């Protein structure tokens, strides 16, 4: 269709309106004195929320150019939450700030490329500073502490995380499930996690996590690309006959049969999901067999002359639960027998004996780690169903935060780490004068989160900013208590990983947007 | 779709105009000199009503933002009626008043968060005061009295409630049915109530109570999640063959088979309804078995390897009547045998002997209470059908009121208890000055019900408020006779629970609304 | 009347549109490849002209705010022409460029005061640099050279100036008149110039010089303010009776009698003009007497009790010619006797003997210089009236240019001096970063005249700017021959005073305009 | 990366390699200043082509935020593969600095450009459907 094309400042002003509606809507929620947003539904009563992720998801604008600005920012900010388990709204506030002053400097005639190099340099240095400000979280006491801070001062949830991580390693795989009584339970089970997400966003049966969650599912392991649905039917019917759902792990599931599964779980005919097999080439064939042993399935590979048509229920692996992400699949409680699994482990542990290369060795150690590592299952107990489900959410949150915290540490929260590192880079320069204003744009954007948080408090953001910058280390403002103090002692902190990712992703789209000369979209 | 987005005062004035259309429509009906509202029908003659719940249910507004305001107040106010059996219009009046003065204060540049804290503190303290003003209602004479007052001075109705409660406990389960002659009847029947509502609003075959009501239904008890309809058919057909309706009590009934039942009772093919099994984890499996024994059914659990397909009519429990709410299920007259029921009770009474924890003990005592408690059935008699049907409605009201009255007592009606506790809180203060205006907003709002009631009498509301606030204790105005007096003597009272709930719910939406900065909805 | 009021950027954009129409109209003319502008007349055929001052004079804009921008720049730029004999169009070009980048810097959030300080610093320093690039013009050979160059290579004209300047000093007073035959004549006559212009623009009987020019006029010397016309009549009639015109030199001529003279010379009833007497206080009384002696007049001062009514023709001084400017009056050939004048000189030369203060001395030395200095009259001869009048205009131009050039020397023309001094200030810095951009704004503006001249040639302005900058000293581009070279040898030069003035005046309005927040004007 | 490099190198073995970043086009134009045709309109034709051949460098330099006609002018005045390296913003030998295009791509870009331009310049009439 015919297009509407825009250039320079005209494109600029349009993306900036787009970004301002997005950011303004989302940022009202920020911090302990954040405000409600009402989002309408055709479904019934509108929803009242402080969740900036929810607000973002609703934002779509009538003018096509503005809307392009908004969607660009949404896309990139949400990469923060994916990477770190939090950060999206902060990314949004950062992006609004860099963009607003970046485009001003563009309208004043400064070189866009230079502005971007400057912003990027300030970000690189600030991230080094974040890393230096950061306090490690790597012993059991610290783990419990961070966990109980993220879980709203619930010393129990802290305990639970620390016990899980102790049972299975800090880097180990942990899930959370509904409890069975009053008591919390923790046990370790046969299972595995690999880095492959769902093949379409549509299998997602649990939109609040944005996850696919299946109970007592059969698992089809097929070493080959699945284009045709013809090959599926014989198995697909036999599965519908046992009334259980189905996971497809294949080399790929493409165009044709993919679209079919999508529509056929959509109507509730069968609950199916499909993910790519892990890795490539040879390490792929072998990992498929790992999963097979884990789940008591058989690999259907056409190099041995097997077809998907001549495949019964017997061939399929089984597990108590599987959970799939945008970029993760985790298999919990595999029917596979303890003897068969032990044998496969000893087998691999033996290829480790004869690997004649570093690389072959690491690749094998990673497979045994998965198979022989299991999965920790935290089952959350409480007094009523309502309390249980709320604790489960609290545990789930605390677990993501604590995971991030063991990775890269913890830093002053409530916006303070960001402003802190900015106040240390006042002397930073670039190859020339536009780069220098680039730098200044980034550094001033780093105050946005704290200024917003203080604005939700109804206090004067520039006075709080000014006082915090004046101090040293983790000195900052506690918006909960409206008092100054050492943010770490007051227990107000973010995982470094989230602060880092917010900043990096905000600076990414801001950079792209400040260096865009043309936009193209369809005529209304 | 593209959204229309609004901020600060713009959003405020829209929500206010919406709440005003709603509150003004509903409040004309308040008190003994309440006015009629006319509600149009495509069906035939419009309807003329004084029931503020019916008015509310019709209000939807053209401007989307306004309408969001109206629905947000409708939703919350109707939780009062759910919790206490009454109060929905009062809550609408209160909300209007807190909203109107609070937004005024926001527009004046006071801090919305602190205004909310003040409103909240006032309401916490006012609730303590309601409790202290409150007269217990806990012996047989008082129960009769309260019930006869709710039943428009009919000493018979009072007697009937008291008798039921005596036969089955103040907290016990009581239903009302059509009578068989001139005489009232009361008998106790095997039965049970648990806290789970219908799974969709659509099973409601009796819209005037908003209830689901089934006669001689079969009951399917299934310990597992029901996703597929495939599992259903064999049973669903066998049920249609007997011509009786069906209750599904399962762990859950989800997306697919849920939407099917919804459409298949909609066409009148089979009368079905579905509710969640009560509780979670282990206490859930046990309770399903309780219901099973009560109704002479068998639990179909897949841990014993049973399928829904291999399930006949024999497996199904039966009862003379079941009634489901938004948040209640009550089973009346279970076919289960007296010997089987007595044995289950003795069994549980024995687990009570070996419980080694407080919690296990309470949880078991609650199950025996239910199973060994039965249901009282009040059958209402009169001289003609017309008189019978009216007495039934009167008994139904009086029963809800009296139920609420034994739980939390009774206080000065006609707006007086709220204005009384407000005059006692004239010295209440908060952490700062915005909080104090918060308190004042809530205190002045508590006058609105009495002001509205007096306005419908055609008297000067501010003169009545001023006199009532100058007296002490249960001194107030009687709008029926238009004289001052002791409200408790004059027999003008409301259950404390309704006055408490209307205040708390009105304050809750008002607070959220006062602290909203953004509204999102679709472009007209 | 009701006003229209504008603020900040709104006022900025209007002033900038105004200035753009002015400067773009005027700059088309600039340099040896300058274009024509056509200016409409109601009078008959439109006029075609390369004279930027003419263009300027016609510019008036419909939008009141835009028009204010234009008039502000017109008023100040014409101060250059007044100060130096030339430079108004260059000032207009400079102003356009400083204003355009300054308002850009304002809009980008930089501090208008700091911007202005920066511009002013740069201009101060650039002015010292012009001083240092200047080649002196101060011996007879140089004077003839510069005069012949401004007179379009007429070695005759140069001769005439140098001879005049030799007869009466470089700083001496020199007029030009019609000749009497083929031959040029030069003679020195009794006369005087003081720094006072016409009291209204209307006495201007010669619009092409914008001068007032009177032949054989009587001169009224009155030491007092002239408000009433009553005092005038007796003299005014006696003057009309001799048929000669009249100069009024009084303390002031105000409101009433002023407006009368204006209207009464307008109708051609009598040719009158009025100027303020020079100086103030005591040095004024004395200077009136000086002029009195010069012109054989009597001072009418009311401290001796003389009235204007009792004043005859006898009281009036006389001269062969007087010429008045916006800010100058020059009396040529005074009837006053040689003996009387010699005596007044000896008298003053004697107060010089007894002055007991530096200041008294200078003030007296100034008066003697005037009275004893005379006036050189160049009468220009040619072969036809047409050729004579054209040579007179050539002489008049060359005289002003040469005057300026003996004051402050001469510098590379065609835009080259301005770009030269800018290339020497690349390292200049101020108190802070906003000041620094102020500096860059000025430095870049200084390239605008060369870029416009090169643009009128149809060549690439930025390539020529780049080549001239990289060269040293007076190297530049000759737009007459379109070849690079030493600008002074190629004889393309401006008097330093004109380049200095153009820059200072352009920086003056640009600074005022950059630091304007509000504009007030009438509603259309 | 391999797929791209392969295509480029294939093209480079066929017809060689020439100064990149716009430089080979503007170099060959600067050598054709005395080119003439059968008549005056043909001559301006030739000046049209020669001047267009500057557009790629002028655009590249304009993206840099630099003055395109100064850089063009400086590149034209140099000899051989001398030109402007837009990556480093410095002048030098383009082949040593490793900034190059396969001759086949520069030639094809030029020939195809001139082909539609020629067609378009010699179009008198256009037919299309009424909106």
């Amino acid at each position: 269709a015919a297009k509407d094309v825009k250039f320079g400042n005209d494109a600029g002003v349009k993306m900036l309106r787009g970004v301002n509606v997005l950011a303004d809507a989302v940022k009202v929620t920020l911090g302990p004195k954040g405000r409600n947003v009402v989002l309408d539904k055709s479904f019934g009563a509108p929803t009242i929320t402080k969740d900036g992720v929810s607000v973002a998801r609703e934002i779509e604008l009538e003018d096509k150019f503005e809307n392009m600005g908004a969607q660009m920012v949404k896309e990139v900010a949400s990469k923060a939450n994916d990477a770190a388990g939090d950060g999206t709204t902060t990314a949004t506030v950062l992006a609004q700030a860099i963009i607003t002053e970046g485009l001003k400097a563009v309208a004043a005639g400064m070189n866009p490329m230079d502005l971007k190099r400057g912003i990027d340099k300030a970000v690189t240095v600030a991230v080094e500073e974040l890393k230096a400000l950061s306090v490690p979280c790597s012993d059991s006491k610290a783990i419990a502490q961070v966990g109980t801070i993220s879980a709203n001062s619930d010393e129990t949830v802290g305990k639970l995380i620390a016990e899980a991580m102790d049972k299975v390693g800090k880097e180990g795989v942990i899930t959370v499930e509904d409890g069975t009584g009053l008591q919390d339970e923790l046990d370790v089970v046969e299972g595995m996690q690999f880095d492959r997400g769902y093949l379409s966003p549509y299998f997602i049966n649990k939109p609040e996590t944005g996850a696919v969650e299946l109970e007592s599912p059969f698992i089809l392991l097929a070493d080959k690309k699945i284009s045709n649905i013809r090959e599926m039917l014989p198995v697909l019917e036999a599965v519908a006959k046992a009334g259980k759902p189905l996971l497809i792990i294949a080399e790929d599931v493409e165009g044709e049969a993919l679209a079919t599964l999508v529509v056929n779980t959509m109507r509730g005919i069968v609950k199916v999901a499909a993910v790519k097999a892990p890795g490539f080439g040879d390490r792929r064939k072998a990992m498929l067999q790992d999963i097979a042993t884990l789940t008591g399935g058989t690999v259907i590979s056409e190099e041995i002359g097997m077809e998907l048509e001549k495949a019964t229920l017997e061939d399929l692996g089984q597990a108590k639960r599987v959970v799939i992400n945008k970029d993760t699949t985790t298999i919990i409680d595999g029917v596979g027998e303890e003897a068969a699994i032990q044998g496969r482990v000893a087998q691999i542990r033996q290829q480790i004996e004869e690997a004649t290369s570093d690389y072959d060795r690491e690749k094998l150690q990673e497979r045994v780690a998965k198979l022989a590592g299991g999965v920790a299952v935290i089952k959350v107990g409480a007094a009523t169903e309502v309390e249980m489900k709320e604790k489960k959410a609290r545990v789930e949150d605390a677990l993501h935060a604590t995971r991030a915290a063991v990775e890269e540490g913890v830093v002053a929260g409530g916006g303070v780490a960001l402003i802190r590192v900015a106040s240390k880079l006042a002397d930073l320069r670039g190859q020339n004068e536009d780069q220098n204003v680039g730098i200044k744009v980034a550094l001033r954007a780093m105050e946005a989160p704290l200024r917003q948080i203080v604005l939700n408090c109804g206090e004067e953001p520039s006075v709080v900013a000014n006082t915090v910058k004046g101090g040293d280390g983790n000195y900052g403002y506690n918006a909960a208590t409206e008092e100054y103090g050492n943010m770490i002692d007051m227990g107000i902190l973010d995982p470094t990983k989230v602060t880092r990712s917010a900043l990096q992703y905000a600076a990414s789209v801001a950079g792209l947007m400040i260096t865009t000369e043309c936009m193209v979209t369809d005529l209304p």
